[PDB]
């Protein structure tokens, strides 16, 4: 399992790592940190097939430091996904599953 954090502790609206590497069935720790509310909403145009990205996706906001959203992900290839509401600030992100 690994984490990323939802924004950086300068307050940087970031997830933080940017770019994650995970073996196939590694649970994914999305931690709310700086910045929020957050949310973690797949794209759709960058996931593997198969894949539902509405499934994994948060869209709901995460609104307090600390508060977590976990996902399992096991089809291998690579997972973009974002914030939105930071996304035009470059809140966005990459997951490569191994
Ligand atoms: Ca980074
Ligand atoms: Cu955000």
């Amino acid at each position: 399992d690994a984490t990323v954090k939802l924004g950086a502790d300068s307050g940087a609206l970031e997830f933080v790592p940017k770019t994650l590497t995970i073996k196939s069935g590694e649970t994914v720790n999305f931690v709310n940190n700086a910045g929020f509310p957050h949310n973690i909403v797949f794209d759709e145009d960058a996931i593997p097939s198969g894949v539902n990205a509405d499934a994994i996706s948060r869209d709901d906001y995460l609104n307090a430091p600390g508060e977590t959203y976990s996902v399992k992900l096991t089809a291998a290839g690579e997972y973009g996904y974002y914030c939105e509401p930071h996304q035009g600030a470059g809140m966005v992100g990459k997951i490569i599953v191994q």
